[PDB]
């Protein structure tokens, strides 16, 4: 078991999880690849035997009568159908495993808390879109963030996936121009171009909220708009420089993501978006300073006066940090949760105190975890972190196209 | 077949074709990955001096040339005679820029063919290396132009103890520890001062004081040594803007001298070779002055700022930790000190991966390590996806002596 230190205070774990590991990750004795972003009745019994056990176990309740009814259920199921069906409370104990178990997601804290929309008995893409209507509005309540997640029907034999095109349910367009920029979010431009194939009237702002491809098994995506009044939106001002106001950039509350599925037991949901509240260097500094993003950073430190003619004079650094508390500010005068990276870590740490107790370990991606803005200042910085694969998990899959 | 590598803000693709040749077992497995832990015969001996034979050659593109053939039998017969083997003074500079150039936790490898080597392997004493070390500051300090130097002393050999420098680095601030579980000073040092302490050093009492060498000749007690104060250059630290800054009575040393590690060439080991270079300003204004385990000085400095301390959300750490990293570069500038911010620093790394992809065909990099404590996106690097493997001749952690 590895041994795992805390350099900021002296402590040692060791994580005893990271024996259950399912899954290889990309990493040999001979080179890591820590850092990159993306690197049969038989087996399907053996992970659903595995899952049901891993619930009954949480209840309190291995080796009951009820366990051993179960697992009989299950296996006569997959014999006959090949595939089986999860129960209610089992969808949802899976779905908030899966987030508990996603070494990328700081916001671990909360797993214990997730609204669960079961949409397993979905039939058509306007089926789709009201249940993700539903998901938005339970989910925003007017700023008052909770977190949810709604599964729409798994993967079967014989029938194409549910999917959501969109990488998230709210996305601004990204407008590729005659001279290769970008108007918009350029890591938009891919699903922008989509929605223009299939028929969607383009605008030409810098924050057009993106319509919704939604396909159904075997039909090609159907196009739906986002009602306005359902998409909550926070424009940025700053307390103390009264110009940011007029630079006229704004953000969505809810961060929704739509790409990823969800295996639980084996079962596969390509469709099952997920939505928190935003962490603000989110927002702040990877969205807005990316520079493959808004790119805005010199525009800011320009209105601020800075020196931008040497690297010294950390302009760079002044101009992000500006930005991040302008969102901060502005989500809280609008009243939409948000959270900022100080606090946000500083949870995780709690997160990992009660992983260690409950579970021996807890995985996680350092350099996902550690803040993209004052990493040292946060105590998740000065954590050894270990990165294994449990399921139920949250998988990165093809875009549908 | 190789780790396919992607670059995020460019969107550009490439190969690491270099890891292939990876020399040494790291900590993960497709099981787990560690990447984020700091610490995790003759047959033998022969393959290694093979292999770095056969890459000094081709460094000097001389490779199956008459000389390349005559020096791989002479270390072959000279490991069969005597065990082991002596580099050629030309393939110790080789072998020390190469082990630079290897380093996965160096983001300063873009300066890696500008190396000075001091050769010390006839040094015979305590009394010597420290002869050897003034040297090494005299001559790296350069009165603030620092050079980047590297000393080396004599290799581990069978029968004889090893040479050995206490101090883990040249220059290094005393840590005292206080009755009520404090320190005054560098916590970091805590140990090397009690240590100096027993040996006879009669301990000052302020926040920075500069250490003296524990130097270890073989098969001898460590003997101690103190720096002349004229030989290590110090910055006064004050702000551009904030006068009561300066007030503070921060100040740091000019030249970053690690020396606790352990240099390999060729499977020799020289467990004394201090190395040194010039500072990235945030080793100093973010990991040195603010880690909460070190000179801890953040809420003091946003306090004195007149900053929000109630709330974390007002980023009052981050407005300090910027204008305390700011200080570091004023100060170092002013004292005409070398120095380099981690913007101009990580530039260049990217430059240094480039130049790499295509003389070897990619390059070592501990991402953890490479990317910035402070600002880390607005930095290339953290936008490039990294390779961490190693190669051989390399600089590796080794036990403390005592
Ligand atoms: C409740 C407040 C939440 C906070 C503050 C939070 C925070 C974060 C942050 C900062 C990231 C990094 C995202 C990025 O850099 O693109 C992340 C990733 C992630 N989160 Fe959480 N999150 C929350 C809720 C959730 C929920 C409800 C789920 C699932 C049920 C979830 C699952 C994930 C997954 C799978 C990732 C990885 C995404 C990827 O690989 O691109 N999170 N989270
Ligand atoms: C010339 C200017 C140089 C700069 C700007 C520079 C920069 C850095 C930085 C910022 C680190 C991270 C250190 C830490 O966080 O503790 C580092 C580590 C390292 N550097 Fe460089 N460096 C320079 C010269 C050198 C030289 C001359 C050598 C050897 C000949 C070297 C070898 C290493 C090694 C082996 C490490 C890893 C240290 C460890 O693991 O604790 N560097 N360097
Ligand atoms: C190359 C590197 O892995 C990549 O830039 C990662 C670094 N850490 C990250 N961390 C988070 N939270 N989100 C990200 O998108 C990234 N990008
Ligand atoms: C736990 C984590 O690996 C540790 O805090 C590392 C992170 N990255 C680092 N990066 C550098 N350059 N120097 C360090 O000391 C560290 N510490
Ligand atoms: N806090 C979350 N749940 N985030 C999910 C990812 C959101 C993505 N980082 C974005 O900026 O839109
Ligand atoms: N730039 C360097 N060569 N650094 C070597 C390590 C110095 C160490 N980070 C310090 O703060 O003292
Ligand atoms: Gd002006
Ligand atoms: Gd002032
Ligand atoms: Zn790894």
């Amino acid at each position: 078991f590895p041994r795992v230190k805390n350099w900021e205070v002296g402590s040692i774990t060791y994580d005893t999880l990271s024996a259950q590991a399912q899954q290889d990750g990309p990493c040999t004795p001979r080179r890591c690849l820590g850092s990159l972003v993306f690197p049969a009745p038989e087996q399907l019994l053996s992970q659903a035997r595995d899952f049901i056990n891993q619930y009954y176990s949480s209840i309190k309740r291995s080796g009951s009568q009820a366990h051993e009814q179960r697992l009989q259920e299950v296996e006569a199921e997959v014999a006959a159908t090949g595939t089986y069906q999860l129960r209610e409370s089992e969808l949802v104990f899976g779905a908030k495993q899966a987030w508990r178990n996603a070494p990328r997601c700081v916001g671990r804290i909360q797993w214990g808390k997730l609204q669960v929309f079961d949409a397993r008995d979905c039939r058509s893409a306007q089926e789709m879109f009201t249940y993700i209507c539903n998901h938005i509005k339970y989910a925003t309540n007017r700023g008052n963030l909770r977190s949810a997640i709604t599964v729409f029907p798994q993967r079967c034999p014989g029938r194409g996936d549910f999917r959501i095109w969109n990488s998230q349910l709210v996305r601004y367009a990204g407008y590729r121009q005659q001279d290769g920029s970008v108007r918009g979010d350029p890591a938009n431009v891919e699903i922008t171009e989509l929605c223009i194939q299939h028929g969607w009237t383009p605008g030409n702002g810098r924050f057009d909220v993106l319509p919704l491809l939604l396909q159904a098994p075997d039909e090609p995506p159907e196009l739906f708009l986002l009602p306005p009044e359902l998409v909550l939106e926070v424009p940025l001002e700053h307390p103390t420089l009264e110009w940011f106001a007029a630079l006229g950039l704004r953000w969505y509350a809810l961060p929704a993501v739509s790409n990823m599925l969800l295996e639980i037991g084996g079962l596969e949901f390509p469709a099952a978006p997920f939505s928190g509240w935003y962490m603000s260097t989110e927002i702040g500094t990877r969205n807005l300073c990316d520079p493959h993003r808004y790119n805005i950073l010199e525009d800011v430190a320009v209105c601020m006066d800075l020196d931008t003619r040497t690297t010294s004079s950390l302009w760079k650094d002044k101009a992000a940090v500006e930005i991040n508390v302008a969102v901060l500010h502005s989500y809280q005068l609008a009243k939409v949760t948000i959270v900022d990276h100080h606090a946000a870590t500083a949870s995780f740490m709690k997160h990992l105190e009660n992983e260690q107790k409950a579970r021996g370990g807890c995985p996680a991606d350092w350099a996902w975890i550690v803040p993209p803005i004052s990493g040292s200042l946060t105590p998740v910085f000065h954590q050894e972190m270990v990165n294994y694969f449990l399921s139920p998990a949250f998988r990165y899959q093809p875009d549908p196209w």
